[PDB]
């Protein structure tokens, strides 16, 4: 994703705060 989710929330869609503080796009930290 490239984005970070220190708040446990992604700012960009298609990503989830799985590997905090980083977002996972389709299960990948891209």
């Amino acid at each position: 994703c490239g984005e970070t989710c220190f708040t446990g929330t992604c700012y960009t869609n298609g990503c989830t705060c799985d590997p905090w503080p980083v977002c996972t796009r389709n299960g990948l930290p891209v």
